């Protein structure tokens, strides 16, 4: 027992490293995925709902707002104040109901202007709490994806592309099963990663972010009891697609079913898996000495600690993404509430991802070629030239090729190759090209593929 | 120690229930995902490669084949014989190399016709083993997806759609947190599942199945050493997209990187997750007595054992899909061989999925309505009508609504509602509609949504 | 784009709900698992190492400390000041090395007293950073397990035991496959959970928490170069087992290999899995109306939201525990650094666990029996008495039992049973006991088992 | 569409590679975990139950059996015939109930001897199907663990121990973060793995395998209705602990709750995780050329394909173990049947494990030292000797050590070290030892630790 007094929350004392050691890397998510962010977006959705009712000619009891009333509401929806989130937390100490606390805050703000007080009972009109929550979650995911996550993903792809093109012509021994194999270029091996990452970026950006607004159980019961002549399905689709810029989900229960969150998180996890592969392969190239790493003055160790930090955080991110994708879309009957607490972690997998992306970018920026080590391994591996000799022998039908090639590989050297080539019953132009071969020259079209990535 | 003599393999003695208790449900996968299937497709790809070289004007050493030579090759590629797979296994006892054994089998078959013997050294010309493997895996996945998996997925969606439409008008108490909530219809709750499943079917069917053919390390080194003037990238894309009907992957190492396998398995897993949710919710409806189940003469128990079997097998399927998606796309440098053994399990997650799909279809086919139990719970829940009364009161600005509504809910009954409605300062047409309300009538537009699924 | 200004960290703006919405439930972990906690324990281990060297007669250059020198060091190790952790973070901005920053802080504190300044180069003597880290992690896990986690686990077991005993005699219909089955008592069904939880508590408490202190790569190289005559293995075991109260790991690389962290987290996850099962089953009993829940004045809904919050957080906890157990014990060669960032999340799975445990305790405290609903289902299920009638018929060899029992079940009622029993060729004492049977009486020895849990 | 005719089951056509490509490695599991094995053990448990009743003085209606009756029953329980499992499958085509089919088979065998026919209604007396299933599962797991899995685990530990001792004195450069670090010995790095594996072997062997026998819902209801004076709890514990050699679980529902299966599978997974780490590290040593691999005559490639196969199969095994541990112990109320189909896969994770263990043993047996490559890297790394020089300088208080040591490392060589050591204000005996240092000599006590593993 090493007991300790209570400590106030700071980045030093935060239990999770998302808000702790890595707070500086995750702070852009605080307006989005925190409880403040959830409250902010709940208030936005409530305000826009009330404004939609005011504009709706089928809802005469909410008349179109004056500029002054709109200005108050627009300030809540687009210039949200921390003091209101603090008040909502205070109200929640009584209600033990977080969306009801948002409602009460909005009624308190509406009370201050008579035009808004007169329609205060239309705040949240016919809504269930999940009508507000699901639209908040989609807006949070849209903001986190588009303004924080995707820019960093594209930064990684472009930083690796720059190196792929720079290093396109640098021949390098390949390793399969860890053992020497036909050469490539270092730029080609980096280009391969760019191509994979960009496929997943396109998939991440393409996921439709679904929303609904349809009352307690999905069927607009309360809406139709009060306003049987209003087309509430048309209103909902216009609100969600037009007013909010999301994609409409026409069939739900109390909750939006969360399949699109699984789709999005599965796509981010696939990007992260490619980046784990990259972090490990580059750790391996640095272990071989093929890359060296720039140092920063005053720092104390060069070890690839940024790639290692990235790899560790991508694993955590993907574990969380896998859990949320597997668990969120199962909900008992017209819903159970186990998803609410889980959805408070939408930002946590994204946080571990962007921590890793910043770390991978830092590691990439330190990479410098060590051409001497790359060339050392290549020039010590004339054995890679058995394959092209064998393939040319096959083209031209050289007799007893297995025995014949074994005369060379019992082994290969520049001089032994020159001698062996002249023994072969192949045309003169075939000999000219084989005699030019060196390990570093036997790269196929790696460089051309790399340059056009 | 209960020791036992050695047992030959049969469905009774198979260790895995895929080939054991459930062999009858998985037998359509035997020509596809088994070692026989892998061998079958390897032979197909080798044959089509040789035929592509024969047709290629840039490869004059392989002349276009006679009809008789094509007939032999076409028989290997489209009427494959188990005896050849058995011979390949025999050869492999020497080579300890499965694709090399395919090569040797093809050379043995080519030896039988002089036209083919003359080009036997062009079997597998310039290929690495993974050129054959990755195209085999894509063709296997295409066949399993299109001819076995997707038809069963669509059968489930259509069987649930039929019930959704049949039961569209059947009012039912909703349960949120397990507790009574505003009514729906049983058909609407089934329609919700159809909509989710069909989104994932579209995603499953839409995954592009990627292939490559580019030699040892991705760069066509051997091809270009023998045939420097042939456009091998164009040839590869035409082979893969045109001859084989797959999608070209232009950047790979020795292996195709397997991201599209993660994409496909992530999409099947999302379908399976919806079907787990359905299996559990229907188990719950059967527990409530809302559905009864038909019985089969002579069987001994009615318990929802087909839904339970389905739910158990979907969990196994998804565990395997998650592992393969997470692990396959990480491979050391220009590849490690840990993916080979894992890819022998491509069919196993699919097998557990189709076992579950058959079980869910069997359970669905047994479902029959128990309207008495559904109505019993609804008519015992007049409390659901507080919400519409409250919403109408809000529309018309009824004073002190919290206190006023509490006069009714201290509770609600047909008679107490009639009396309470007449107390309200609301228009006559609002009273007419509230006075018609019954729990079973308070379903919103559930039925119309359900009918158009 | 709903852009937002930068926000300082508070529980409202924290991205993770561990330090956000649930900060009040996790604050006891801040002195333990946060970066502050890691720093605190690193300083403790360094101080105790230096004190061990001072006491070691084989290290004459560090003489036993004066009381005044011990007092300074003891204050660092047992009354740690946030200002020192803040200074360490400042130093780390230069070093980019967190344990080196601890070293420099300790050298700054040692400079203030000449007796300590004279041995400042023995701070961290012969250590590698992981000698300090691994002992810190074990001490952190010990404190979190023993002082925070295990007390809450035992609170749950005892709270369920109290209800099991209270409800031991309350007969209840069982449900298997969701369908009626032979009765039990509600207390017996709760007792079953206590027994399972306490097995896992014993396993959690029993995990040995392993430590090492052996230099850069596990072999005491530096120690032996300077002090070849000191038994450094004996010193390490005495330090770890005696001075620190941990268990010695005699074989490591640079890192302690983390298997015991997998053992501990696997055991906590098994407890959590039982508690998920409990949270779901109780949600089901509340859905059946068998339990009602107390309400709190002023709160706004009764729904089992505490059990649902618990269930959601146990799933997150277990996802993190599974990842850390699977990934931490794999480390490249004599180590890679991917474990460091992952180990900053040791407290996060524990945090989600204790959030869930508090929520489950809150839900349990609200539970009250609804005996009317339990009895309603039982008295409507005379069909459960076919089984005992059939078993008695088997004991006494009643002829044609299948046909005979079918005469009764075509069904069972109190009166039909009285009549049927008199038809049976069984002894008088067998009839006496069958005639007493009622559904609520047919509970076996459930009550006696429940009372002794 | 490459359609194909139906294929009968063989190892070539099996969908799962457990019964397919790897059938030869898994065939020892066929009498244990297959449907045959499940049936075999169900028959064993039923027979032993009937024999327990015959011996029970409180069950006078089943008299102690003649030797002839025991011989028939003992043959069913200890010399089980495939023909009976085939008959059970035939009966199951009618019953659609697998344990009821076992009952009917046993009644058919009992009919053949009048002494057994007279007690045929005591076959399965008062049991529920899960009384037979759970005891079967525990006996299956015991047999698979003790007779197949643990022997292979110990074979791996001993094979690595043999190499650890053989290579105990072989100095080797360490790599941390992939970069050079203080030397070790190759035998020490292998010894570290032995120690970890054997901890998990002890845990695997120590798991108690739990059983119950207590009727439909855990409360002996039917037993007590027929035999109210028999102590059925004492009988159950004696049957399970004494007759069957298992451990008693006193609190269950219809099912044994499966926590001990999670405990066992978690322990096997921890062993497998260590073996993945080993497979990867050895793949790395082979990539460095530190080990070479023996070849087999006629085989065609040396690549570490056995370690790669092992690593791939351990990942699959652990994915299945994780799923079964997480899912099996959650069961709705007094049970749902989703566990039945999942438990048919108890042998599948074990199968992938023993495939991997055989592959790792094959790879280990091929390992041979390449002392030239190990020594090449060591003798090229005099930089490892900065650490001991620095530590000796600290012991003796050498002034301005940072600047002083930098005079040497701007670098280190045998000659520069000799010169630098003579500059230091340290005692003569300290210089004698520093002057002896070479990279290969700077291994600490690695060799002594390795030799006593
Ligand atoms: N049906 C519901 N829909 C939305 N929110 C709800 C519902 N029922 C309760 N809540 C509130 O949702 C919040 C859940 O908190 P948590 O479990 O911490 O995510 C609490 O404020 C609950 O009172
Ligand atoms: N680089 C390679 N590409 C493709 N197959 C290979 C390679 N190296 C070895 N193999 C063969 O792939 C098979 C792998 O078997 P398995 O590990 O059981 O999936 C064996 O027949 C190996 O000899
Ligand atoms: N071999 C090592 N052992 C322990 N810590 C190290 C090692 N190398 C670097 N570090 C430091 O460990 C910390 C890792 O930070 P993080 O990746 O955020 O957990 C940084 O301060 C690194 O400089
Ligand atoms: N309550 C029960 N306990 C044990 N087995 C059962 C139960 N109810 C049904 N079964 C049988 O268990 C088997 C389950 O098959 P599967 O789902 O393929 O594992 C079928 O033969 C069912 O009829």
């Amino acid at each position: 027992h090493h007991h300790h007094h209570h400590m106030q929350l700071s980045s030093l004392t935060a239990v999770s490293p998302v808000d702790g050691r890595y707070a500086g890397k995750t702070s852009s998510l605080r307006p989005i995925f925190s409880e403040y962010g959830l409250i902010r977006f709940r208030v936005m959705v409530e305000v826009r709902w009330l404004q939609r009712l005011a504009a709706h000619a089928g809802i005469p009891e909410v008349a179109p707002f004056s500029a002054e009333a709109n200005a108050l509401l627009d300030s809540l929806a687009s210039d949200f104040q921390l003091e209101h989130a603090e008040r909502i937390k205070e109200i929640e100490r009584t209600t033990n109901h977080d969306v009801k606390a948002v409602e009460y805050l909005l009624k308190e703000q509406a009370a201050k202007l008579p035009e808004l007080a007169a329609v205060s009972e239309f705040i949240h009109f016919a809504c269930t709490s999940e009508d507000i929550n699901n639209l908040s979650h989609a807006l949070m995911l849209r903001e986190g994806r588009d303004s924080v996550l995707l820019p960093l993903m594209r930064q990684i792809a472009e930083a690796i592309r720059e190196l792929a093109v720079k290093l396109a012509d640098v021949p390098m021994l390949s390793r399969t099963h860890g053992q020497p194999a036909s050469p490539t270029t270092l730029g080609k091996e980096l280009a391969n990663v760019v191509y994979r990452l960009e496929r997943q970026i396109k998939q991440v950006a393409g996921i439709e972010l679904l929303g609904k607004i349809n009352g307690a159980v999905g069927n607009y019961n309360a809406h139709l009891s009060a306003y049987p002549e209003v087309d509430w399905e048309a209103n909902a689709r216009q609100f969600i697609e037009g007013d909010l810029g999301l994609t409409f989900n026409p069939y739900t229960t109390q909750i939006e079913p969360h399949d699109y969150i699984a789709e999005l998180f599965d796509a981010i996890a696939r990007f992260n898996t490619i980046l784990i592969d990259f972090d490990r392969d580059v750790w391996g190239y640095i272990s071989l000495g093929y890359f060296k790493q720039k140092t920063v003055a005053g720092e104390i160790g060069v070890n690839p600690i940024d790639f290692e930090n990235s790899e560790g955080n991508l694993g955590i991110a993907n574990a969380l993404f896998q859990h949320l994708a597997s668990k969120l879309p199962i909900s008992r009957w017209q819903r159970d509430l186990t998803d609410s607490t889980v959805l408070r972690n939408l930002g946590v997998g994204i946080a571990h991802s962007i921590i890793a992306y910043e770390a991978s970018l830092k590691g990439i920026g330190k990479l410098e070629l060590n051409a001497q080590r790359i060339a050392e391994d290549l020039d010590a591996c004339w054995e890679v030239l058995a394959e092209p000799v064998q393939t040319v022998m096959r083209r031209y039908g050289v007799e007893n090729p297995y025995e014949k090639l074994k005369e060379l590989t019992r082994g290969i050297s520049a001089e032994a190759l020159q001698t062996f080539i002249e023994e072969l019953a192949i045309p003169a132009e075939a000999k000219v090209e084989l005699k030019k071969l060196t390990p570093a020259g036997y790269v196929g079209n790696a460089a051309a593929q790399a340059k056009r990535i």
